[PDB]
């Protein structure tokens, strides 16, 4: 398997919506997960997942709590996504990613990590970090390697070609963030030299 990379941290994060996508409604980042894949053992080695407090749209949509689970009090008992941002940088830091590891964040989109993150940090006045700006966006990846076009490489699609189930529930962030890392270690044991391939 691919050692370019020590590590390949997968992040997909859980956001507040109404029903039809509205584009007046501002998104705010609810779910912060990352999943820490060893390209060596190609396990998972550990995870990071917070809930985030939203401020601009303080009451989770019905919509939202059905399709993501996180409940109206799971975001109450939150912390900010200031706070959340910092917790998150210091466990990569606990890693040692970007110091004795080399690593790439991988996506499962542009919306589905960089959007979400671009949006908060105008919302929380912070800088975009530096880390987010280039991925590898597996359903490129996917879609180069297996040579499927856009349309097949919705997550459960991806998993339904190489025989897996989807494991846990759709729409939790650490969930699909799980799976999406089961996916990016089947593409190492098939070959496959994941690369950054977006860049924002
Ligand atoms: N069917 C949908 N309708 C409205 N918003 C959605 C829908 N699917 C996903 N989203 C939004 O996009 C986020 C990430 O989608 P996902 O990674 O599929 O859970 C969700 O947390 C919602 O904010
Ligand atoms: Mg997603
Ligand atoms: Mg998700």
């Amino acid at each position: 398997a691919d050692s370019y990379y020590d590590y390949i941290c997968i992040i997909d994060f859980e956001a507040t919506c109404e029903e039809g996508n509205p584009p007046e409604f501002v998104h705010e980042i609810i779910e912060f997960p990352v999943v820490l894949l060893n390209t060596h053992t190609l396990e998972i080695e550990d995870t990071f997942q917070q809930y985030v407090r939203p401020e601009i749209n303080t009451q989770l949509s019905d919509f939202c709590i059905s399709l993501t689970g996180i409940t109206q009090d799971q975001v109450d008992r939150a912390d900010t996504f200031p706070q959340v941002l910092k917790k998150v940088i210091d466990w990569m830091k606990l890693k040692e990613l970007g110091t004795k590891y080399k690593y790439s964040l991988l996506t499962d989109g542009s919306w589905d990590m960089s959007k979400f993150l671009n949006i908060q940090c105008q919302l929380s006045r912070l800088k975009y970090p530096p880390f987010a700006k280039k991925w590898i966006n597996i359903r490129k990846s996917y879609g180069n390697f297996y040579k499927v076009p856009r349309s097949q490489t919705k997550l459960t699609i991806m998993l339904e070609k190489l025989g897996m189930d989807y494991d846990g529930r759709p729409h939790c962030g650490l969930d699909d963030s799980k799976n999406i890392a089961r996916i990016a270690v089947r593409m190492l044991q098939d070959g496959c030299e994941l690369r950054i391939n977006e860049k924002m």
